[PDB]
RNA sequence: GCUGUCGUCAGCUCGUGUCGUGAGAUGUUGGGUUAAGUCCCGUAACGAGCGCAACCCUUGUCCUUAGUUACCAGCACCUCG
């Protein structure tokens, strides 16, 4: 957004110059003390495109599945889901997520049946020695699931946050063709996802600004 | 049909998903821990079944129920059982 606020959080830098993606180099403006440096010029075109493609989505109903785990990345993913709603997940992504994902449908009721008994009044009145193996089952069971207890169906499109890092959710939401939208830094690849935001990784405040951007685009569309 | 043995050793597999042209692999590997594939943490795997354990019999402590053919603390007698 008019160039000032990007360039102050994080967004003008990349992943050093050793380790890089040939594939990035389009969007490179330069290297400066041996740290590539991101053109903000062409990031900006493709960061509205992606705002507009969200308000767009956003008007019908549908859903965006927010990937963000990382640390101290995932968590400001969490308290962003709360606000506009949408599903995400904050911690490891479980194998065959979006292709295996009849499997996880009884996990899901599972999740939801341990949550109606714990919190019925603690149905779990029984000896000591199970209730708290109960309890710590069902707060694993959380702490995976928790972000995609809505969605009975398939996301119709997938917002990433690290493509290197998370490739496996990646590569089977191009398995299933359905659009991805990515937050690309210099080491990683722009292959697989439909919208590229060549952004800065591994900065707080970057990913604030990108995940308000996204709530509050969402929050627009969704406003019909 | 019934039985021995490896061996009462902790192992043997399947559904869906993914990798490979394929036989196959992953799950079931890795760090700890346990009598145990026992448990925890991690992890293209998510789950489940047969196994392990518990549920059964006996022994050790105590409570309640009842004292005959069993028992004898208190009392009478005893021929002294
Ligand atoms: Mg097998
Ligand atoms: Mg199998
Ligand atoms: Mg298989
Ligand atoms: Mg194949
Ligand atoms: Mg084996
Ligand atoms: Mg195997
Ligand atoms: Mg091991
Ligand atoms: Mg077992
Ligand atoms: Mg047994």
């Amino acid at each position: 957004v008019n160039m000032r606020d990007m360039l102050k959080a994080g967004v003008h830098f990349g992943h050093q110059t050793r380790y890089w993606n040939p594939k990035m180099g389009k969007f490179i403006f330069g290297a400066r003390n041996k740290i590539h440096i991101i053109n903000l010029e062409k990031t900006l075109p493709m960061f509205n495109e992606a705002l507009t493609f969200v308000e767009r989505l956003a008007a019908g109903k549908n859903k965006i599945l927010f990937v963000g785990t990382k640390r101290s990345a995932g968590k400001i993913v969490r308290e962003e889901a709360a606000r506009c709603g949408m599903p995400y997940v904050d911690h490891r992504w479980l194998g065959g997520m979006l292709t295996n994902y009849k499997t996880i449908r009884q996990s899901i009721k599972r999740l939801r049946d341990l949550e109606t008994q714990s919190q019925d009044g603690t149905f779990d009145k029984l000896t000591k020695k199970e209730a708290l193996m109960r309890s710590r089952d069902l707060e694993k069971l959380e702490r995976s699931l928790g972000g995609i207890k809505d969605m009975g169906g398939l996301p119709d499109a997938l917002f990433v946050i690290d493509v290197d890092h998370e490739r496996i959710a990646i590569t089977e939401a191009n398995k299933l063709g359905i659009p991805v939208i990515g937050v690309v830094d210099t080491n990683s690849s722009p292959e697989g996802v439909d919208y590229v935001i060549p952004g800065n990784d591994d900065a707080i405040r970057a990913v604030q600004l990108y995940l308000n951007s996204m709530a509050e685009a969402v929050i627009r569309g969704k406003q019909g």
